[PDB]
């Protein structure tokens, strides 16, 4: 068998205290700690997520009904170990994928359903060959329709901004406050709806002291907001999340502890203590949440990320609640390995 | 601070119990979780590191009194996370340095200083185009001089040989028996001497079922050896070295605990009981061993791999001890960090 903390649990399966002896399954066409990008419909009626294969290539799983994988970029396109993050706006007939190349220069893949159409392209990000520091992770927030804006960290580990829009085409835009941690995860959400204009920016990152911080752009420019973690895990991944709860933007803030359990904070009329969702420790690799709000007003969350030992693994708040069952999304050959706690 | 494990520590100045506030290192101009490979001349005189960047190139850290860092392959030339394994013979004149390419595929740089040459250059290898499982690590052996031996994993999982010798260039050797852990780590070493023919080639990598398992080869084939660790850390980091001692092979094995801490399983008339080294914790990423026999007769072990937060660490074993201080080698900027441990 692999050996595993005995203090953790691997699995929805594991005993109650940690793990002690259970099977868990080894995806491996997924590549290790793949990065995760998504988006749910603000309908709930099917599911965007986004990796890397082991062999180097971008894929995608959609769900409607039930999962279909298939592949939106072939190897050489990407950096082996690319972030990844997604757009979705029109309200949902319009998509961008961001990522490195190898030459970890920002690149866009885009796909256009307006109307019925169906077009996937190389996107205009591209060509203006934005080289950015080789352990940046990535964020991106649309408004107004097609303005859109990408966040990446420079070479000199400040956060930094790429704005498209206005007919003017990718230009450079802000330079972000604070003190970034190298490589830290980003997650940047907006919280007005997709064709409002201003938006309303949250970004959520690692401090070079161990802290998390919040970036905050309203009308006037930008500033460290009050959301602060005074420490978390080195090189935690974060994702965050926004979606209209009784209308008013509920902020979902997610990141994991040293157990490798995913806390979440909840900005809905002011931030609400940090709290674990579950007791079940995930590989230390990037996450991705996505919301959307049901007819009831009530906010919905998903998030996907990498289980023990190579799975690609949805959470899912529904009803208020996280339910028990934790789904797994297979992405290719998988072999099932037993495993015992050890102390 | 960052968060850490209250009952891990951290490094060697953590307390006596675990982690409780201390400051860390943050080398960020090295690679998160890089690779590394080793070779420490056998007269000790001299070390040799590799290890990629956080830009993608190769680079190396080599020892002769203080450690000078080198810049050895540019961007571009390695898959970013590639695997890296080198092999150092003539006794001491001739490097192979083997790695990946961004689309899987054999690479070998080479360092030929025989006859007070400094020539570096893109070795034979890569013209075989052979391709690989994109998770395979890498392995390689020497023997009866430039009688070279590569070994990596295959798409199909199996481990695979590739051999370079008598005239005949690069072909495909071996394909080697037993059911591997796809992204097995892979550590092959010689307990015969570089000058020696034949070989006694020994492999050590992960099993589908999560063991440590052993190849061995010896004239008449490739078989299953006896040393077996029945359990081990998923995708734990392996690495393994050889040098004599009283004239009979010592081999080191080298994984990982569940702690992240450095077990050892020694092979000298035997193996002997599995031992955790030190009781820190290293960042869970690939190490590196290397050996030399020294004047009085004993064996001297180096390991390299990453320290918390992300510091090229170098382990020392010397007259019979691991030393307590734990050196880190600089590759680049670098930023101190407080460290606090936390419960569950
Ligand atoms: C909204 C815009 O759509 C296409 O024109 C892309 O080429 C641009 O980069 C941008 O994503
Ligand atoms: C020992 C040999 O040295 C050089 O000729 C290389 O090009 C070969 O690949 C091999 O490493
Ligand atoms: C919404 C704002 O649009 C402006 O053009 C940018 O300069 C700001 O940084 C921000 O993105
Ligand atoms: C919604 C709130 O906006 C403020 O500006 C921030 O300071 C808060 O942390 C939060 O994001
Ligand atoms: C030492 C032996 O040399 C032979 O040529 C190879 O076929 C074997 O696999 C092994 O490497
Ligand atoms: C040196 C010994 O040779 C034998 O063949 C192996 O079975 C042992 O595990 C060990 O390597």
């Amino acid at each position: 068998p692999v050996e595993f903390p005995k203090s953790l649990r691997a699995s929805s399966h594991s005993s109650e205290g940690g793990t002690t002896k259970e099977e868990d399954i080894y995806g491996y066409e997924l590549l290790y700690r793949s990065a995760f990008a998504s988006y749910i419909a603000p309908t709930g009626a099917w599911n965007l997520v986004w990796f890397q294969a082991a062999d180097g290539s971008i894929k995608q799983a959609r769900w409607y009904g039930e999962w279909v994988i298939s592949t939106v970029l072939a190897p050489g396109k990407a950096l082996q170990g690319t972030p990844l993050t997604a757009l979705l706006w029109g309200p949902q007939d319009t998509v961008r994928l961001y990522y490195l190349s190898p030459q970890f220069e920002l690149q866009e893949w885009c796909w256009d359903t307006k109307n019925g159409a169906d077009n996937k392209y190389d996107g205009a990000l591209n060509a203006a060959k934005v080289k950015v520091a080789p352990y940046s992770k990535l964020g991106a927030v649309s408004f107004g329709g097609a303005n859109l804006r990408v966040y990446y960290q420079g070479t000199n580990n400040k956060l930094e901004e790429y704005t498209f829009g206005g007919g003017q085409g990718w230009k450079k835009g802000a330079t972000l406050p604070g003190d970034p941690l190298p490589g830290t995860y980003i997650s940047f959400v907006n919280r007005n709806k997709w064709d409002a204009n201003p938006p309303s920016i949250r970004g959520y990152f690692q401090t070079v002291t161990g802290s998390l911080a919040e970036q905050v752009w309203e009308t006037g420019g930008w500033r460290i907001g009050q959301f602060v973690i005074p420490a978390a895990p080195f090189l935690t991944p974060i994702s965050a999340t926004v979606s209209p709860e009784k209308d008013f933007p509920k902020i979902h803030v997610y990141w994991l502890s040293v157990e490798s359990t995913i806390i979440e904070s909840v900005n809905w009329h002011g931030w609400k203590a940090p709290k674990q969702i579950d007791n079940i420790s995930v590989v230390k690799a990037d996450i991705s949440a996505t919301s959307f709000t049901r007819d009831d007003g009530t906010v919905d969350v998903r998030i996907y990320g990498t289980a023990q030992l190579n799975v690609l693994f949805e959470r899912i708040f529904r009803y208020g609640v996280w339910e028990e069952k934790i789904h797994s999304i297979s992405v290719g050959k998988e072999i099932p390995i037993e495993v015992v706690g050890v102390a």
